[PDB]
RNA sequence: UCCAUAGGUGCAAGAGGCGAACCAGGGGAACUGAAACAUCUAAGUACCCUGAGGAAAAGAAAUCAACCGAGAUUCCCUUA
RNA sequence: AAUGGGUCAGCGACUUAUAUUCAGUGGCAAGCUUAACCGUAUAGGGUAGGCGUAGCGAAAGCGAGUCUUAAUAGGGCGUU
RNA sequence: AACCCACUCCCGUUGAAAAGGUAGGGGAUGACUUGUGGAUCGGAGUGAAAGGCUAAUCAAGCUCGGAGAUAGCUGGUUCUCCUCGAAAGCUAUUUAGGUAGCGCCUCAUGUAUCACUCUGGGGGGUAGAGCACUGUUUCGGCUAGGGGGUCAUCCCGACUUACCAAACCGAUGCAAACUCCGAAUACCCAGAAGUGCCGAGCAUGGGAGACACACGGCGGGUGCUAACGUCCGUCGUGAAA
RNA sequence: UUAAAAACACAGCACUCUGCAAACACGAAAGUGGACGUAUAGGGUGUGACGCCUGCCCGGUGCCGGAAGGUUAAUUGAUGGGGUUAGCGCAAGCGAAGCUCUUGAUCGAAGCCCCGGUAAACGGCGGCCGUAACUAUAACGGUCCUAAGGUAGCGAAAUUC
RNA sequence: UCGCUGUGAAGAUGCAGUGUAUCCGCGGCUAGACGGAAAGACCCCGUGAACCUUUACUGUAGCUUUGCACUGGACUUUGAGCCUGCUUGUGUAGGAUAGGUGGGAGGCUUUGAAGCGUGGACGCCAGUUCGCGUGGAGCCAUCCUUGAAAUACCACCCUGGCAUGCUUGAGGUUCUAACUCUGGUCCGUAAUCCGGAUCGAGGACAGUGUAUGGUGGGCAGUUUGACUGGGGCGGUCUCCUCCUAAAGAGUAACGGAGGAGUACGAAGGUGCGCUCAGACCGGUCGGAAAUCGGUCGCAGAGUAUAAAGGCAAAAGCGCGCUUGACUGCGAGACAGACACGUCGAGCAGGUACGAAAGUAGGUCUUAGUGAUCCGGUGGUUCUGUAUGGAAGGGCCAUCGCUCAACGGAUAAAAGGUACUCCGGGGAUAACAGGCUGAUACCGCCCAAGAGUUCAUAUCGACGGCGGUGUUUGGCACCUCGAUGUCGGCUCAUCACAUCCUGGGGCUGAAGCCGGUCCCAAGGGUAUGGCUGUUCGCCAUUUAAAGUGGUACGCGAGCUGGG
RNA sequence: GCUUGACGAUCAUAGAGCGUUGGAACCACCUGAUCCCUUCCCGAACUCAGAAGUGAAACGACGCAUCGCCGAUGGUAGUGUGGGGUCUCCCCAUGUGAGAGUAGGUCAUCGUCAAGC
């Protein structure tokens, strides 16, 4: 079943998004551009551990 | 058991028992509430026991405050 | 053909204390009111305290504003 | 026999008696019966064991205290007149005979809306109807084809379809979970006349009760279109006339 | 004080515990019974004169013995990570010694896991296929499972619908 | 203070209609007053109670393990630490030997006694250390070659292992002086208690305090859901779709049918482009069904996942680019007890596609879910108990429940009661009454057929229509502050759907006997064996051994076998 | 008013099917694939440069009711209110009133703009 993950900003802020994924099917990480509220720009977010 | 100790007799002085409550201690429930019930509550209450007094207890900061200060203990009204 | 009462006389069930809210009726009025306690004792004193005159925010705080927010934009609450 | 016991019948049952009597019955030198004095007791004693007995009380004695334990459960609640007037529903609940918010009653304050009819706008998929879809029914015609055989062809060509037959054409029925169609009524909305007991609507506060409903008509499920059956919707009456 | 019996006891039988300050029981304890007894004794448990007998299963749950290994308490405190501040630094920030907050290496018995016994310990003791000179039935063969598949006796029974 | 028949909270002295009847005792009998007595004991309910059980939960007495204390000496085995000489340092490599660093570049202390080696050895073994066997004797040649740095030389630490030292974990043995003795003899003393003394035995064990693991129904406080055509057993309990549902919304049943407790980094956004299923004809192995060509067809396909409502600007299909599955909000609504829920134009920041107008705050829509408390993680213009910090708290983001009994009592919980008890209920079962009549029983309609032929003498298949309250049931209206339930005895009373006796028609009625139907209720209508039996089966009778109602008549009339 | 193109209004009385007809202009077919651009292959489609040919295909216009689609009048079914019966179903008074079918209609009717008369 899908497991929760965190998406941490590449900037120095501590902002993060949250979602889930299928680890068995797609085993690589996710690199997706999102808006960072603290710096008010679109930056790249990287997968991390929910726990 | 040598010493002297336990022990044994004689004198004096005191205590012992009773009392409704109050006071300082020792021991210490459950029903009940939680709309069930174990933590919790009821409650350190009921009850039992021991001492004292006309009262008792506590009392003269190894205390509080907050950089300004207060000045032993007890009781009342607020802070609440 | 469900309950209660053989009858009479007497007795027998919404109380009291303390904290409060609303209404009626009064005293003062941007102020109102004292508690313990003194007392010439139902008087008078005692205004420590309580409520009101300003709100918003979790708070620091700022204030007819304030909070949220990058935002004197929008919106919540408040102000004649 | 005495003495200890208690198997049977009857009487008695407001008794002579809160366990007896008459007539029969068992043991009767023993694990016997009995007097006096003594010991063990309340989660404790004693018991050749029946949960028996512990002062006519025992699956935990009596007495006084905690104590007016607690009781969503029964019962009861005392003088008079006037105005108004319910509910037995929805939601949640270790909830279902309790309670809480909302709906329904009453009182106060404020404020401007309401009801009935006429006219004008609006959506619908019910009753009915139908077969255009999805299922289901019958008749006839027309047929691919399976094949009923077929001269029996070593086994392949066929003579024909004497059985069955998709599909198509026409006729003809049915449907809560079918629809090419489709009302009445009921619901929203607006504009108007009058009536309203002088108000109807709405908002905010004080006080509730109630959340076991019953039958009758109409529309339904369930049942046997059985029940003074039962479970909904909508009216009327009883409740409370 | 509605049940006198098939219920309880019983003599006999068996298992098990106990070496004496006994096991065991009543007692916060002192002590007392057991017992002024001593394994031919004392306690508990079941069965219930006598006769003939008392079959199979140690997988479960108890009890008994074993000690190699695994897991394992309080206790102890290696290691790592923080807080404070003499100092250094323009600053940001680094920071010795003390004190202090967490972390948790190592040490550690019984028990449990393991190995083996024990049923007059608590308990348990099966199915399906073929097969005989008529039929029928299977002495006989396969096969599944189990710790093992009920023996001797008795049986429409105080048990049988 | 009458009977009957109806009615009626459904079994009436009291109501309706009607019939009977002067007023009042005494002796008797018990059919009724749902007669008296005991707030039903059966049954259900109460977030009632007792007592009992156990591998329910949570604990506990007792028993047992180990640490510390009371609690000491010696010897020995042994792990760890520590001190000293540290002599040990044998690799590719070098005559020979590598852990390195500074003084140091040759050693001249009996030279550095010399070639092998003697006594002892170790040795990645043939190398090195220790008196040259004689004795006061020229060997290591200092990069002499090689080796990553040549020894000689003063110092800085350890390494394979030894000796001792002061400590230290465990093990065994012993000693006596702590402790213990429910062992002897002396004294207090006139004493099987108790002390003190002294002998004997055990002995740092036992035992007790405190801390800790195990065991522990021996004992204790409790828990063990609700709905429900009575309870129990079974089933269900949250969410989505359709019907019921009566053409706005909503609407119940243990009513009729199905699904959910997910999926997807593309299955999302955008630009561009394109249409299906199926049928027929033609065409290599396939042949009804592969891929190819053509015509028809238009949605009979598809849509991640049930069903319903939708789908041409396709919401279906493919390709390029991509992250709007964005952050702060939010006019206004829909739903609604609350807590929750649903839709959304527009504004501000930053984006993505597209030439651009523009589109994008996930997916065609409606299921895919769980409050608060508590604890964890990342930030932070907050707070931080004298002060500066810090701990802890607040705010923002996020994680942990099949709390499925799904608004979730607690972090933590099963049973028995026939030994039972209290408060209640005809709000709710068992007996009898009531309503109903599926079923039961009794009639009738049709007539295939059986009856040698012949439908109806006697029967009668497949089907149909009634009657009675009479069986098994359905319901739950009366009674739980009590209406005694099977069978037997005693005593009855009524109906007729007649068993005998009486009167008739038909007959497949010769007679004697019968069969069937019609009329008729006056009177009659067995005894026994077995069983608690009513029934039933047997034996022997009789003219015959009727069927039913009456609280399945009758316990204030008896019994007590069930 | 006449013909052809673009965009609309309206969504079958406007559609389908059959027959006839249109190249002056427009439109369509057409030639080639150098150049922009394109095919998961192909200039088939998209695109570019015009122009020799034709109205065949397509499209438009005009005819026909064969199919489709519209469709009365009258009657019938249902139904709100009030009242009756023999009451599982109906009837009466009053208001309302389908679906199906029958007679019959239909080969559409309009607006803006630009090219030729
Ligand atoms: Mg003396
Ligand atoms: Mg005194
Ligand atoms: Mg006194
Ligand atoms: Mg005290
Ligand atoms: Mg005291
Ligand atoms: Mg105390
Ligand atoms: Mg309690
Ligand atoms: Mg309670
Ligand atoms: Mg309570
Ligand atoms: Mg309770
Ligand atoms: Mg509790
Ligand atoms: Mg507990
Ligand atoms: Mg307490
Ligand atoms: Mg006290
Ligand atoms: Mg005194
Ligand atoms: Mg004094
Ligand atoms: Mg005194
Ligand atoms: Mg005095
Ligand atoms: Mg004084
Ligand atoms: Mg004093
Ligand atoms: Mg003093
Ligand atoms: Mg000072
Ligand atoms: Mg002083
Ligand atoms: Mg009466
Ligand atoms: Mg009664
Ligand atoms: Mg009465
Ligand atoms: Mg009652
Ligand atoms: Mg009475
Ligand atoms: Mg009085
Ligand atoms: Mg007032
Ligand atoms: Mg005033
Ligand atoms: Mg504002
Ligand atoms: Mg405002
Ligand atoms: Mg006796
Ligand atoms: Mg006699
Ligand atoms: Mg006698
Ligand atoms: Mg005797
Ligand atoms: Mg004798
Ligand atoms: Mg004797
Ligand atoms: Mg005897
Ligand atoms: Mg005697
Ligand atoms: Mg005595
Ligand atoms: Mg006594
Ligand atoms: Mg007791
Ligand atoms: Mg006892
Ligand atoms: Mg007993
Ligand atoms: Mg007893
Ligand atoms: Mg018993
Ligand atoms: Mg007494
Ligand atoms: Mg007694
Ligand atoms: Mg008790
Ligand atoms: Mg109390
Ligand atoms: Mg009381
Ligand atoms: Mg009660
Ligand atoms: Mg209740
Ligand atoms: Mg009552
Ligand atoms: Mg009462
Ligand atoms: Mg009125
Ligand atoms: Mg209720
Ligand atoms: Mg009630
Ligand atoms: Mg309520
Ligand atoms: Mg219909
Ligand atoms: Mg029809
Ligand atoms: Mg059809
Ligand atoms: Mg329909
Ligand atoms: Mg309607
Ligand atoms: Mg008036
Ligand atoms: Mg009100
Ligand atoms: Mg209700
Ligand atoms: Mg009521
Ligand atoms: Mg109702
Ligand atoms: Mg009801
Ligand atoms: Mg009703
Ligand atoms: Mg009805
Ligand atoms: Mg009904
Ligand atoms: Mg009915
Ligand atoms: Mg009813
Ligand atoms: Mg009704
Ligand atoms: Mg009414
Ligand atoms: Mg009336
Ligand atoms: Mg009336
Ligand atoms: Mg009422
Ligand atoms: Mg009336
Ligand atoms: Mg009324
Ligand atoms: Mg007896
Ligand atoms: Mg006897
Ligand atoms: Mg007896
Ligand atoms: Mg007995
Ligand atoms: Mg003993
Ligand atoms: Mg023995
Ligand atoms: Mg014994
Ligand atoms: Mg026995
Ligand atoms: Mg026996
Ligand atoms: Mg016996
Ligand atoms: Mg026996
Ligand atoms: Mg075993
Ligand atoms: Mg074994
Ligand atoms: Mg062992
Ligand atoms: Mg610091
Ligand atoms: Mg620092
Ligand atoms: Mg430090
Ligand atoms: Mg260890
Ligand atoms: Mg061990
Ligand atoms: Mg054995
Ligand atoms: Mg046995
Ligand atoms: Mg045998
Ligand atoms: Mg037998
Ligand atoms: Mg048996
Ligand atoms: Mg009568
Ligand atoms: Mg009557
Ligand atoms: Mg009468
Ligand atoms: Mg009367
Ligand atoms: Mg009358
Ligand atoms: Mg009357
Ligand atoms: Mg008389
Ligand atoms: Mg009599
Ligand atoms: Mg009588
Ligand atoms: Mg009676
Ligand atoms: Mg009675
Ligand atoms: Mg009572
Ligand atoms: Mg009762
Ligand atoms: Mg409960
Ligand atoms: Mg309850
Ligand atoms: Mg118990
Ligand atoms: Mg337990
Ligand atoms: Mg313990
Ligand atoms: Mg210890
Ligand atoms: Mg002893
Ligand atoms: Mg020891
Ligand atoms: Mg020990
Ligand atoms: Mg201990
Ligand atoms: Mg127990
Ligand atoms: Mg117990
Ligand atoms: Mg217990
Ligand atoms: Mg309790
Ligand atoms: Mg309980
Ligand atoms: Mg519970
Ligand atoms: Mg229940
Ligand atoms: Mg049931
Ligand atoms: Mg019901
Ligand atoms: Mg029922
Ligand atoms: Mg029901
Ligand atoms: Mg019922
Ligand atoms: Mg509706
Ligand atoms: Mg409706
Ligand atoms: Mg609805
Ligand atoms: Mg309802
Ligand atoms: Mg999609
Ligand atoms: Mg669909
Ligand atoms: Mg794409
Ligand atoms: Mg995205
Ligand atoms: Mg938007
Ligand atoms: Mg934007
Ligand atoms: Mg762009
Ligand atoms: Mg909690
Ligand atoms: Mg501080
Ligand atoms: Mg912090
Ligand atoms: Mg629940
Ligand atoms: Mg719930
Ligand atoms: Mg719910
Ligand atoms: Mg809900
Ligand atoms: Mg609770
Ligand atoms: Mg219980
Ligand atoms: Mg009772
Ligand atoms: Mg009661
Ligand atoms: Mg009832
Ligand atoms: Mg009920
Ligand atoms: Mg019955
Ligand atoms: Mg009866
Ligand atoms: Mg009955
Ligand atoms: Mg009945
Ligand atoms: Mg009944
Ligand atoms: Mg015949
Ligand atoms: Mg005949
Ligand atoms: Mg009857
Ligand atoms: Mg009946
Ligand atoms: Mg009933
Ligand atoms: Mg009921
Ligand atoms: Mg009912
Ligand atoms: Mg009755
Ligand atoms: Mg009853
Ligand atoms: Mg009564
Ligand atoms: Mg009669
Ligand atoms: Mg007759
Ligand atoms: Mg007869
Ligand atoms: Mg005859
Ligand atoms: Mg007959
Ligand atoms: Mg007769
Ligand atoms: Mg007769
Ligand atoms: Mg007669
Ligand atoms: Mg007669
Ligand atoms: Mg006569
Ligand atoms: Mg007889
Ligand atoms: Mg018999
Ligand atoms: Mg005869
Ligand atoms: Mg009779
Ligand atoms: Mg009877
Ligand atoms: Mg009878
Ligand atoms: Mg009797
Ligand atoms: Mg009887
Ligand atoms: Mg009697
Ligand atoms: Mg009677
Ligand atoms: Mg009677
Ligand atoms: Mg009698
Ligand atoms: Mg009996
Ligand atoms: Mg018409
Ligand atoms: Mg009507
Ligand atoms: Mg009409
Ligand atoms: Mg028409
Ligand atoms: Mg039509």
């Amino acid at each position: 079943m899908r497991e929760l993950i965190r998406l941490v900003s590449s900037a120095g802020t501590g902002h993060f998004y949250t979602t889930d994924k299928n680890k068995r099917t797609k085993p690589e990480k996710i690199e997706i551009k999102k808006y960072d509220p603290v710096v008010r720009q679109h930056v790249i977010y990287k997968e991390a551990k929910i726990k």
